[PDB]
């Protein structure tokens, strides 16, 4: 096993994977782990669909670039500048998934949170209720599940990377998964997805925050 | 130190606590650590502010209440047992943290996730922008933060709830906050808050869905 503080601190966005298996045994393992995280109401607004297929791998590699020309094509017209700079962006930030051995499509739905049910029986301004939504405790409670994931992962001597930056092409995603697997989201609708291997070594992060910088202790 | 695993399958929503103290220094670890939580483009969008003071736990709690006082007088009008529902779930799951020494009260700000610059550059539909919010990846980033908070404090002997709950009040809470001691939210606003302690014996969750219901392995 491995201690929490350790896994914490080791934990970074890995974008560069060696070539080596991760076992359905060992991505279980670290569902479970996201299975026990809290989520408001007990909701489990979960689903992870944990795909080693390649060619699934790429179909939606070729969806969510079909998705980013349509937008260029717009971009381009405006300023070439921006368009380039997401050009960039997708090929590092985005497709780089294809690098790793596993791709996990985390599904999620929509939690009407506290406030929401009580405010709509009186007939509050949609205003007001929206504001709940600012603070989006369904997806608190998701980040909590993929959190657990993504140590646990660490913890089993492999890593991650996640990434919501598809999803101006989740709709797209979703289409592609259904026809290829038969896979029946009901409700539910792309999340997140995570890149999922072992680490290459001597991988960069950005500088954090000091922590005296992130809080405040009222005396 | 802890192994991850275990503090991962010990942690709860701890809801009673023991009349011990958390030391400053025990609460700067869980700080430390949320801190080193992933976030959308390294947007470290949290601020803990760490609460011991009775009295402004007090005056929080007040304007919780009086809040949801202004939203019972109006269920009361379309259904009394909703109202009364209503009641019960504010004492139970929301004022309950006043019987912990430690409030925190996590501050967040919002993300705009990747495709959200590019979609406003081709004046894309607001629909259309909205989706992007449904999976919330700035409170995705939070999620994240405050999980490794939770876990942490674990670590270090104590436990906490996550709360939030007592959203609707959000705007007031902030007031009181600002008010009673000069702090200063600039952007953010509150997402959530923990109740922090050494918790109580024989605590319970409730029934959780099988593994096997939340994963799919494409095969
Ligand atoms: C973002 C989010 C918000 C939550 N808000 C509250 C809350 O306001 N009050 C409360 O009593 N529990 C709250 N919880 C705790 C959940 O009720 C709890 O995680 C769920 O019932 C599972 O119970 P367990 O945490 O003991 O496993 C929250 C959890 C999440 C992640
Ligand atoms: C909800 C969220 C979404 C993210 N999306 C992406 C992404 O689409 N592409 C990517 O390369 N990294 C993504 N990340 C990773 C962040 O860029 C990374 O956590 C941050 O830059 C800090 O680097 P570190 O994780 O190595 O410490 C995401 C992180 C979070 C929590
Ligand atoms: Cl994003
Ligand atoms: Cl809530």
């Amino acid at each position: 096993g491995m201690e929490l503080q350790d896994t914490i601190f080791k934990r970074q966005s890995v974008r560069k994977f060696k070539n080596q298996d991760v076992s359905d045994e060992d991505i279980l393992k670290m569902i479970k782990a996201a299975g026990a995280a809290p989520s408001g109401k007990n909701i489990q607004n979960w689903h992870f669909v944990v795909i080693k297929r390649r060619d699934l791998m790429e179909k939606i590699a070729d969806v969510i670039t079909k998705k980013q020309q349509e937008i260029l094509v717009e971009m381009d017209k405006v300023s070439v500048d921006k368009a380039n700079r997401f050009r960039k962006f997708v090929k590092n930030f985005t497709l780089f998934y294809l690098k790793a051995p596993v791709l996990v499509l985390v599904f999620t739905k929509v939690y009407n949170p506290s406030g929401y049910y009580e405010l709509e029986l009186i007939d509050a301004p949609k205003e007001t209720i929206d504001k709940l939504f600012i603070r989006n405790p369904g997806m608190q409670s998701l980040g909590a599940a993929i959190e657990n994931f993504t140590l646990s992962a660490i913890e089993l001597g492999y890593g991650s990377c996640w990434l919501t930056s598809q999803n101006y092409a989740a709709d797209e995603i979703e289409a592609v998964l259904e026809a290829e697997t038969g896979f029946e989201k009901g409700e539910y609708f792309l999340g997140a997805m995570l890149a999922l291997g072992v680490p290459e070594d001597n991988l960069k992060s950005p500088s954090k925050k000091p922590v005296e910088e992130i809080c405040t202790f009222i005396k």
